């Protein structure tokens, strides 16, 4: 499955996608991604479109 991540960091904002079987694997790719991008915000998840959002 293709999951999307919307980052709304104080400086780091944007979107990306990953191929994962489960929204565990996706949450924990996105939550390394947002680790590397230094983003620490509130994580929301739109399960309909399989999109996470990090509201920093």
């Amino acid at each position: 499955d293709t999951y999307k991540l919307i980052l709304n960091g104080k400086t780091l904002k944007g979107e990306t996608t990953t191929e994962a079987v489960d929204a565990x694997t996706a949450e924990k790719v996105f939550k390394q991604y947002a680790x590397d991008n230094g983003v620490d915000g509130e994580w929301t998840y739109d399960d309909a479109t399989k999109t996470f959002t990090v509201t920093e």
